């Protein structure tokens, strides 16, 4: 040392951000690391992924973990260089239900009450004539039914949950289904900052021009997860994919190819039409 | 709110610590953001009266002393703390570096000292007498006053003793530091030439002074051997503290110092506020253009 005699350390602390998810879904961890409750296929997929080229664009997992009774998987804290950072989060795909959770509600379908109340809630003229008279509804037809409120059949993604600079977190966006509202709550989330838009469209190209090349991503219905962006007021940005309880492998040696739409057998999920439309979405703001 | 955050998260900040003057273990790390630092008497006892002042909020906050390994030390916050890689510069202040006692007491075995003429000659070779050169010695009092007219410290109140800056490099040759010209291109490099790092350090040096001026503390010390610390970062935090009271006395009892008065051997004016004056000048200077 010409200056410097010693290294100094102290702790800091900043409030962690949980927009989807449940209450004890997550806890805290040392060293910018964070607990997600433990879930076998979310680990599957964490593991490949590590080892995959799609690795720069997930947190770093660090295997299972036992804390107070239960189990978790441990990543780190994509939250940790930002300074009061904005973050939002949207699950991609033209669907958000695995092809095995529709055929096993089509194995055994029991008339739902609540499931016809919801539906109607939403939109009257929803439910056909008979199911009208029945004033019920299929789980099957519902589960499909759902993911048309918003943008997740049209669009391939849908918004989950944004918190913003004052400090307001917004998850209301069941009914959020066009260009014209997409575009109005990135541009809230966003401040029109041009700089925060390219960077969050450049960083979206890196993603999709990885996932075209990524082993591991061909041969997974890639179901649930979601896009993770964000950022600070220093303007860094960046985009992360998160989220894989509901990703699983295809059997052996076979391909999806994640643009094409879905059709019940298929197993496709339109996770590069959900891209491509985030893309293009950013692109014209970004003009 | 409860709306969206389950839990808080924790980080370390890590960071080197900076010394730009004193010597090797006169300081330690400490948790929390403190700092030890190696015991003095006189500056606890400054420390103690400074947290009992108006000027407490200007100097680090000091929480006692303790002993560890064998050694004392004065506690006291890093000042370092919360700057995102900081920039630090160390001026030391007042028309003279050594005390009026250590004169007096330099003035009463007033002996030869060919060391003293041999750094004298060294720094400069026209500064001694002809008797002094054929001596090949200088006297003590000669060398402890003309010792500070090589530095702006007579002629400015202060002198520039360190600067870390953002390259990550350290300077500490200010020795033949000497005119406002020399001192303002440091400042300048120190500050890459920034307006707002520059006015809030006007500004902070402004309000310093307007304390000193209401500080029974300031006003019945001969402040001797003190800094005033610069420290800024990438983010414009920027901000000044007084530091090193090692050499700083109390005067007799009900008995005063100016200040801001020329010194003369038995007035023990340290011309302090001359200092403070002249770096708000240049710094106001340089915040225009
Ligand atoms: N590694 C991470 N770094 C920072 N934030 C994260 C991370 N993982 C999750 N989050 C935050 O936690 C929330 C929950 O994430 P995630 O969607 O994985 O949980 P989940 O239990 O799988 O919920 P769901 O299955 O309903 O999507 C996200 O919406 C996001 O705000
Ligand atoms: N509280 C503090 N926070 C941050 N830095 C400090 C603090 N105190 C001292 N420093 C740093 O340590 C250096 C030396 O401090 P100081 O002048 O108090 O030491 P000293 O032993 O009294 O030396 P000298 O008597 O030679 O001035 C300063 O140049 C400054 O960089
Ligand atoms: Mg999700
Ligand atoms: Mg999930
Ligand atoms: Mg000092
Ligand atoms: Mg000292």
């Amino acid at each position: 040392v010409q200056w410097s005699p010693f290294v100094m350390s102290f702790k800091k602390k900043y409030p962690w951000i949980q927009l989807a998810g449940h209450a004890g879904s997550f806890k805290a961890a040392a060293n910018g690391r964070i607990l997600k409750k433990h879930c076998e296929s979310e680990q599957r997929c964490l593991d490949r992924l590590m080892a995959d080229v799609l690795r720069p664009f997930v947190p770093a997992y660090h295997g299972d973990v036992v804390k107070d009774g239960e189990r978790y998987n441990q990543m780190d804290d994509l939250l940790a260089d930002f300074d009061s950072p904005c973050v939002m989060d949207c699950k991609m795909g033209v669907r958000t239900y695995l092809e095995e959770e529709l055929t096993k509600a089509r194995k055994k379908p029991s008339l739902r009450k609540d499931m016809y109340q919801k539906m109607v809630e939403v939109d009257p003229e929803a439910p056909t004539e008979e199911e009208k008279a029945q004033r019920a509804v299929t789980k099957p037809r519902y589960m499909q039914w759902r993911e048309t409120i918003s943008s997740t059949a049209t669009l391939g993604f849908r918004i989950e949950g944004i918190k913003k600079e004052d400090g307001s977190v917004n998850r209301d966006f069941k009914k959020t289904k066009t260009r014209e509202q997409v575009t109005e709550a990135f541009r809230e989330f966003t401040k029109g900052n041009q700089n925060i838009l390219i960077a969050y469209r450049d960083r979206l190209k890196a993603i999709r021009a990885t996932l075209e090349i990524s082993p591991f991503f061909k041969c997974h219905e890639v179901i649930g997860s979601s896009l993770l962006f964000i950022h600070d007021k220093k303007e860094q940005a960046k985009v992360w994919m998160i989220d894989f309880g509901k990703t699983t492998p295809l059997p052996e040696g076979q391909t999806l190819q994640h643009d094409v739409p879905w059709q019940e057998g298929n197993r496709e999920d339109g996770y590069l039409s959900g891209l491509d439309n985030l893309i293009d979405i950013l692109t014209e703001m970004s003009q």
